[PDB]
């Protein structure tokens, strides 16, 4: 009969929550284990919600794997930088140094400027698991694939494969990502999945319907509140579309009038149907796998 709460491994719950114009938010504080990559809307990042979300999860991943990554980069120093012909496009140490920045992290800068510079202009986006599977394992990110990454040997995507000397292509046990359909699932099914993935020590992203830019939006899910019945009541999220001053938002979770498990900055109501939950993406730290 008590309302229990569960946070992502290595994240300090914010407590600075203030009433805003639409719902409760906790402005971002550095070095608390969560991340809030924020779009500038510069032409290039406008439709990269998924790449921002993947970036936030990769920032979290850098924290989980700090020692393992510094070990790896000494054993394989050629994997530190990415070069296209003559030019250094990316340096992973630069990404790690700048991981605390909402607006000007080198990781999101790489994504919007070098990896996916044309996708926004072409009214196109990505899936956050594809971005991670590219960045870590070197799996080729295809604009034609709307399902999971095909787990098969193949050429390193030139835009990534930094950790592909440990997290190889075509080996299921070295795949760190997963995705789950939430559409038409019950509050109990969605709640147990999110519970399980959080207690398992995964980073989480959730997609919901969007009544604007695209049709779906993906955000980072850092924490959840579960009621007396074990069902989600609220989630704590960062949203790349929210300006840098917002930070962590509290969304109510419930079953709306239309029978959808929905998220809303306001309590689910006869007057507030929120946005339908569509998908869940997870990232493992992969701590079994190093060495």
């Amino acid at each position: 009969q008590g309302p229990t709460s569960i946070w992502t491994k290595g994240v300090t719950p914010p407590t600075n929550f203030i009433e805003g114009t639409d719902g409760s938010h906790a402005p971002y504080i550095a070095n608390q284990g969560w991340y809030d990559i924020t779009k500038t809307f510069n032409g290039k990042d406008d439709l990269l919600s998924a790449a921002a979300t993947a970036g936030n999860m990769l920032h979290w991943w850098f924290d989980q794997n700090k020692n393992q990554i510094e070990g790896y980069l000494t054993e394989h120093p050629e994997k530190q930088a990415i070069i296209f012909n003559g030019e250094q496009m990316f340096d992973v140490k630069e990404a790690i140094s700048t991981k605390d920045r909402q607006l000007d992290s080198k990781l999101f800068e790489y994504f919007k400027e070098k990896a996916f510079p044309t996708l926004s202009a072409r009214r196109r986006g990505v899936f956050p698991d594809h971005v991670i599977d590219m960045f870590i394992n070197g799996y080729r990110l295809s604009l034609d694939n709307y399902d999971k990454t095909p787990v098969k040997e193949g050429n390193k995507d030139l835009r990534g494969g930094i950790f592909d000397q440990v997290f190889t292509r075509g080996d299921q046990s070295k795949l760190l990502t997963n995705r789950y359909n939430l559409r038409t699932k019950t509050i109990n099914e969605i709640s147990q999945l999110i519970k399980q993935e959080l207690i398992a020590g995964k980073a989480l992203a959730i997609s919901h319907t969007y009544n604007n830019i695209g049709i779906s939006h993906v955000i980072n899910l850092w924490g959840a509140d579960f009621n007396s019945e074990g069902n989600l009541e609220a989630i704590y999220v960062t949203d790349s579309d929210s300006n840098a001053s917002i930070g962590m938002k509290k969304y109510y979770v419930g079953v709306n009038s239309a029978g959808e498990v929905a998220v809303s900055s306001k309590k689910i109501d006869s007057e507030h149907l929120g946005a339908a939950a569509l998908g869940l993406y997870t990232l493992s730290a992969g701590q079994g796998i190093w060495h």
